[PDB]
């Protein structure tokens, strides 16, 4: 019937069978634009490098305090890829900075087709004793400036009319109370901040499908990014790598093939879910 | 080992299985105690023969004096109001104090207080969103702190029982679209993992921690908001095609609370009619 | 007459306000039949012991080899409880036993209106390396045999026109990959049918909601059930927050719990009674 | 631990995408998803074996001539059912002697049997758990076998199902998946126990678990108002295509995926958030 004539050109079955087409262009990012928070540290600048060389513009935000930092990864990935990397202060937790920042991402880059909201910390003393400053400071930073930054990527997407990805950077302490040899470690409040950002993704994919854009988590694992170099002694590394059967630390890379993966067309039909990269942890 | 691990204590004839749901020399208390969950939960804890304080807004302390006289008077024991806003730092300061000078310890704290504040959409303003993680994630934060505070300083164990959400796990399907619970599924999930955290780190102390996620409930919080066609459309998705009564949170309340979840630590129980299958 | 009038019928507020009511009464099993499969082992014989004390009658069901065991336990909770706790013999790899099954539950007791699908085993060289020998008899006995045993229970209740409920044993191994030393213990083809006994009570859940049967899974962590007999118990301990294993009656109090009106509104979900593991 | 591969002339993100060198097989290769899998794997630079029933042999020649005259690429067909343990062995054999090795295994042959409700009979679950399971596991274990017996590492991507997560819902009703649901839930732990089991011989494990998918298998079982009824749970309110599961396949098998193990990638475009 015609149905089935609707069906079939609605959804072809072999794309592989067009010697124009290509699988590898998924992974494309070029005429793509947008940005990635908490960008001076390694997860945050790597994926945006990878964003880079796919051929995105991507906007480089941190804090003010890394202005410097990030002005001069954004000329190196920018001379290295021959894309429009530029760098964006903005504090997530002061709102007219967001403010800011969301007009400047909109005139300096032209519009925001994907976000990785990355930015986040782990705040000293956050156990079952988490004090309200302790508690306060980490809900402020990871669920509520989270939430702003990813409010200004998907606004400007439905203000410009089309669609985008959104990718959060949540963590295993969102599913799991980190294990270190009987008891868990100071992660009673970030894990909170991070399942919230889950389910928080979760809801924005619900929520903004007619609207063309999609909204997945990422929660890695133990990663190598230099956020603890020389903070942990070798007896320290092979203790915590006790129960991830791959017995090593995640790299930069292996979380920027992920962010690309969610960010391109690879992952079109992906929305609403995590990919854990985690080296198999969460099977223990 | 066999001597601390007994295989069959049915065979001894002054043990009984059902002894495991008895609450009496339990003490504890219950937010949002003026709502159907809270004082459904604190009536069967006060029946099961726990003392209860009821702890809700100041606003509701003429139904709270009202509702722990009434329950004082039915089961025998000792249920008492006491006020507390949990977005006031100064007030759950207060409540501890007061929880120990009337009560005298908490073996029990159901943290149930919460809120649907609307327009919690994708537009979500920052005003709908700071007032849902205030109330919902940081006020549950502070009672459940102050709870096993008391727990650890008496130097005895003791069960959190977190009110969750099934809007943590899913977003509530409607005709197509989620229902606004963009801020309020992130609180439940955020409570979640928060739960999970203190049932590995106060297992050294003896305190057990889980959390219940309500599916629909007819708690009192729908009357006259919902029609029939309203009533049956939400239900599409529930197998059972009802929603839950306030007994039957209590129940689940009543098991993780008494000895018969002694095992039972860092894990949740869904009570919404197999909405979670689809 | 008016649609919140219906609603005020249909969902009660307040029953503790009626004087006659009692929270603990959802605990009670009196009038209640049913059945408890591997009866013979710790968590089935307690599980059983647990129900018949709340007032149900009980079939205690396992291996033709256990037949012995089965008829003394079955004569001491009788004696015990004042109830009708039966033996019937079930190989639950056998279709014609299983058969024989249904007829002798309904001839015997009369009716089935829980059922805790509690048989299984964890076969040797169950490893990365698991053979088609003991893949296949993991399978067969887990998951193809506690779909037979739960099947016969869901046909007679629906048969007889009532509601009921069904529990079924999954593990920690279902979930997760058990944690000893670096290594995961061999639990390849155990954990694949605990998974799937999991998704197979959630789809009957979903199904029989319609029928008034109830479906959900028990997910044990390390109970000390008799099946095990410093060094090793530790190690397996390391994982566990309250650093003991659990008891028997610790799950036959949860399975009370999914058996009677105490979980009225709990279908199709998992209850982890693994003392803080999956936490880990 | 490098901080900053991207600072190097001789580094690119886009080449841990890629299979050249790599030799592996497809199950379930003369259907929508697998032929789409084989083919992308194939465009990236793999020899790859299509494996699907005997009464498919004529079908998986003509796609491994058409695939391998594409993307110049050893793209050949291999008969197997997985329920047959015979066949299964002489696979094993037929793969390291026809490719040389394995460094990758796409387990994505299944079937959804009628009558899988409530009253699944005897003859309904069984098949489904000796074609879904069982078979599954088998191709699977010859898979890592393999990758062992040759002493290197490679990538093992399970197709697992939204049926194995969740019922899968209709006008109000769980769509018959009862044995099927149980299967695809039992294969995302064995994917799991596999992935902390074969870690230190470099072995990843993972799943997919596909919503709607328009792989041909649908083609002419459904009319529009029931397409419809479907994607009401589907935020995206489309089927999935092949291609959409084949670029999933690409990342979980290639180097892109390095520290991704025993865990499950959803493609139900949002499903799975209701
Ligand atoms: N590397 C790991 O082991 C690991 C594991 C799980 C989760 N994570 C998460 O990944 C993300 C990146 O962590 P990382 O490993 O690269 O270490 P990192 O500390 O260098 O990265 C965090 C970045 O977020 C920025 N940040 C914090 N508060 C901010 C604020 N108000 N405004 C603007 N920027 C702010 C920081 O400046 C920093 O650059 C974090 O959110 C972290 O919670 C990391
Ligand atoms: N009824 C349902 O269908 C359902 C479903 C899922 C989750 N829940 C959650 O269960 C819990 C109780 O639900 P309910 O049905 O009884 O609704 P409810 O509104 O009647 O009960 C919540 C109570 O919390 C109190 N509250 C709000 N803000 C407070 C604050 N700052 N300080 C102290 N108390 C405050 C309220 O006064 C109220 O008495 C809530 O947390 C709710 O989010 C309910
Ligand atoms: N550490 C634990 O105790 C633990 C943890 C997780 C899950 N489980 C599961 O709990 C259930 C009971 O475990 P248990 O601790 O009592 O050990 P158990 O071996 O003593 O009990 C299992 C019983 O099932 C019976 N059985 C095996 N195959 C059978 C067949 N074809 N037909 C009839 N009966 C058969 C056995 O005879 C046995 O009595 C099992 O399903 C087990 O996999 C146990
Ligand atoms: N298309 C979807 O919407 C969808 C959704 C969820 C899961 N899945 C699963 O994805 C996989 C691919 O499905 P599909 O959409 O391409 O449908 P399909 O039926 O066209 O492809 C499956 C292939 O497996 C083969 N097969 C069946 N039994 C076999 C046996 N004993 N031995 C060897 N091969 C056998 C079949 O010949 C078939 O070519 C299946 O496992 C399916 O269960 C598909």
């Amino acid at each position: 019937k015609t149905v089935e004539q609707i069906f079939d050109e609605r959804y072809p079955l072999d794309k592989w069978k067009d010697s124009n087409y290509s699988i590898l262009d998924k992974f494309s990012m070029r005429g793509r634009k947008g940005f990635v928070t908490g960008a001076a540290g390694g997860l945050g600048r790597n994926a945006a490098a990878a964003l880079a060389q796919a051929g995105a513009d991507v906007a480089l935000v941190d804090l003010p305090s890394q202005e410097d930092k990030l002005t001069e990864l954004a000329k190196d990935m920018s001379e290295r890829f021959g894309t429009n990397v530029i760098a964006l202060t903005c504090d997530v937790t002061d709102t007219v900075q967001v403010a800011e920042l969301k007009t400047q991402l909109v005139e300096q880059l032209g519009t925001v087709d994907f976000a990785f909201l990355n930015a986040g910390v782990n705040v000293p003393g956050d156990d079952q004793d988490a004090t309200e400053e302790v508690w306060t400071r980490t809900i402020n930073i990871n669920l509520n400036g989270t939430y702003r930054t990813g409010r200004i990527a998907h606004e400007i997407m439905r203000e410009h009319g089309h669609g985008g990805s959104l990718i959060f950077t949540a963590a295993l302490s969102g599913h799991n109370a980190n294990y270190m040899m009987g008891s868990p470690t100071p992660v009673n409040a970030y894990g909170a901040t991070k399942a919230a950002i889950m389910e928080h993704s979760r809801y924005l994919a619900a929520a903004l499908a007619k609207d063309g854009i999609r909204s997945n988590t990422i929660s890695p694992g133990y990663v190598w990014s230099g956020i603890f170099n020389g903070r942990i002694d070798m007896p320290g590394h092979d203790a915590m790598l006790e129960v991830v059967p791959m017995h090593r630390f995640g790299t930069n890379d292996e979380i920027a093939s992920t962010v690309l993966f969610l960010a391109s067309d690879a992952s079109s039909y992906v929305t609403g879910t995590d990919i854990r990269v985690d080296g198999g942890y969460s099977v223990f």
